[PDB]
């Protein structure tokens, strides 16, 4: 007929009404669709039910309804850069190339505070607004190391926002320094820490965590360090590593613990699915999941995580097509390090490239501030 | 895969670029898609090639690109009413229930009594069409136009086709130019698009044997255009004609528009086999209706508007047509509340139909300027 074409042509609100009026839709899926229409929270069991039963089309109707209700077409990005203090690590995560079981200390490097400051100064005449600091955990890079770096960075470039380190790092540094998590985070904030990134969550459930990330900080510890950051007024993000050896209920359990923490302390801005990759780690024969599973996962994340403003995708972590399609399955925040530089003396994402990627799937490219206000609306900007 | 989903998700410009970069698309279809990207006219044989070869998806990419280039999301409708002077006719069209080979007649007083029923309605146009009969002659219609303009000067009169004008001017011994000039002076403002059927003699001699021919139809529009009148054009499709007859029809309109420029809208009219002498001719599919809208948009590069009547076709078809080249949706709006009561399209119903396919409902006036932009209204 033209039935599929007509459904595809409907506005977001009409699509959800059409699903709710479909006599053939199983009752479980109608009840969940009705919750979404009413901005009601879905349960753990409903989350599992979506992962086990829901088709991509259905999930896109719900997730996109939420994404447009919260953000309209806005698709946010900012101008950041990275410093990696070390590319080796004391811990043994089976999905990570820096695991002490696959990479000896001699096969990598550990920056000094001087070296980190030399990297930071390369960006002095760049319109970056924040630096992201993440990497391995090593004994020389302790409380004094990081606090000295934050103080030197703020002395040199006061206006540069520092988004640095995960609870995996903070648990290790605060245990050795004999500070409580609160007093440790307070000390780092005073030194110049502004916010935290979302890494190190992996999967919370011990059934999975004991297998893939057995020796670094546990879920209670990870959530506790975010709780203390939130009590100090800091913003943070949260991740979930998916599509490896976990079961769908392990994903919903993960998201449930995050959702309860957000209801307690309110400090998370973005939820960030991280797709497992089977290259250069101890999990080389674990198959990666399909683009369809990536998109069902973004959608279910959008539906489940009702108290997180943003769902973030990293353009360098997924294909161009997956990143663009994700903007229709719940994603409103697209991230990575923008690179307008030209190689001299001879795959970067320029601002023009990213703006065109976003406009190609009918979305509105927004350069944001740290609280997701509009700094530049690129929608009618021509280059 | 997500290949189909990815294509469906692209903006208008990017979907056209995606077709042009498709290695498996036939060369001939890539060449036409490139002409559309370059705003280059497609030729008669390219038009026939699209009817004979092109798939709906492809044709939606090209037609929607043109439609959005010209109009963006604008979807136009006006506020009009109809008078039907007679449902009897002297002619023999095999697709028409009024054919003499298978009734009432209004007086000028009767037509004026109908017009006066709309005195308190904000209608911008009256549309007048129907059968051709000898009592409804030049003198009859000029009397009506003068009475209508005297009663309601700002009511635009969009009245009668060349089928009617050819008959009344031949009887009055006026040239087409002098007759249209006379009717304009009496109060005619514009002509609707009917009576075009299919121009090619191979088809027209069979389906509309007695009424004016293509030359006479085009000439009466030409005289209208020279007098500053805007007019529309139709094409009756989906009956016994071949696709090349449709392209021939469009080509004659396209050439006439290049010459005189007075056409505003091109209006495909779907053949129906109910209550006529073509009652065994099979009707074409909704997909063929949408391919036909799309090819009309691509071919008719010098027509501003492609129009669908919401009543001619399903709700669903009219909505889909807005994505296959249609910018202009027509019919008689009815916002009246029935009092003393024991289907009709309201403005609200039409606005909801347009917004449901992500388009901008513009209630427009005779100059295609805004009366109300319903994209800025919440009911
Ligand atoms: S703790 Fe972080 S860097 Fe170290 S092995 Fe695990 S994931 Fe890699
Ligand atoms: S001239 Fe018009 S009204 Fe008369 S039979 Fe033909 S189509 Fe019908």
């Amino acid at each position: 007929g033209t039935e599929n074409l007509y459904f595809q042509s409907m506005d977001t609100t009409s699509k959800l009404a059409l699903i709710l009026a479909d006599a053939d839709l199983p009752a479980a899926l109608k009840a969940i669709a009705l919750k979404v229409q009413n901005q009601e929270r879905i349960t753990f069991d409903e989350g599992v039910y979506l992962y086990e039963n829901a088709e991509l089309g259905y999930l896109g109707v719900l997730a996109n309804y939420i994404r447009e209700q919260k953000h309209g077409d806005n698709t946010y990005f900012n101008r950041n850069f990275h410093i990696e203090p070390t590319n080796v690590c004391v811990y043994d995560c089976k999905f990570c190339s820096y695991s002490r079981l696959i990479k000896q200390k001699e096969e990598g490097w550990e920056m000094s505070v001087d070296g980190m400051m030399e990297v930071l100064k390369k960006y002095d005449h760049e319109p970056v607004t924040e630096v992201h600091i993440t990497g391995g955990v090593v004994p020389k890079q302790n409380l004094e190391f990081y606090s000295d770096f934050f103080r030197r960075a703020k002395a040199h470039r006061p206006e540069l926002h520092i988004k640095a380190l995960t609870p995996v790092e903070y648990y290790y540094i605060f245990k050795k320094a004999k500070l409580s998590h609160y007093d440790g985070m307070k000390y780092m904030q005073e030194a110049g820490l502004d916010s935290m990134p979302g890494g190190g969550a992996e999967i919370f459930h011990p059934e999975v965590r004991e297998k893939i990330a057995h020796d670094k900080c546990n879920a209670e510890q990870w959530l506790d360090i975010h709780e203390q950051a939130h009590k100090l007024g800091m913003k943070t993000n949260a991740t979930m590593l998916y599509g490896h050896i976990e079961q769908f209920w392990h994903r919903v359990d993960h998201m449930e613990r995050l959702r309860r923490q957000q209801d307690k302390t309110g400090g998370f801005q973005a939820f960030i699915p991280l797709k497992f990759r089977n290259q250069h780690n101890q999990m080389d024969h674990v198959p990666e999941v399909s683009v369809i599973e990536d998109l069902r996962n973004y959608a279910i994340a959008r539906i489940y995580m009702d108290n997180f403003d943003h769902i973030k995708a990293y353009w360098a972590m997924i294909s161009r097509q997956t990143a663009q399609l994700s903007l229709n399955f719940g994603v409103d925040d697209i991230d990575g390090t923008l690179d307008d530089t030209t190689k001299i003396y001879s795959p970067a994402m320029s601002t023009r490239d990213l703006v065109d990627l976003i406009k190609q799937v009918k979305r509105k490219p927004i350069e944001r501030d740290t609280l997701y206000n509009v700094v530049t609306d690129y929608s009618q900007v021509t280059f």
